[PDB]
């Protein structure tokens, strides 16, 4: 489970919208635009599925 620290991923899309994603080097969670092409495991529709990504390790 090595999907805590991805690089942003936007793409293109017609889904304009913002998701939750979770970063290591701290543990923090922050927001992101995601709309269309899904990129890496850096995007969550969730909130607390947020830390679930890096809960699996250090959160």
């Amino acid at each position: 489970k090595k999907k805590c620290q991805l690089p942003s991923d936007v793409g293109k899309g017609k889904a304009s919208f913002t998701r939750y994603y979770y970063n290591e080097e701290s543990g923090k969670c922050e927001t992101f635009i995601y709309g269309g092409v899904g990129g890496n495991s850096n995007n969550f529709l969730t909130k607390e599925d947020c830390c679930r990504e890096c809960a699996q390790g250090s959160c």
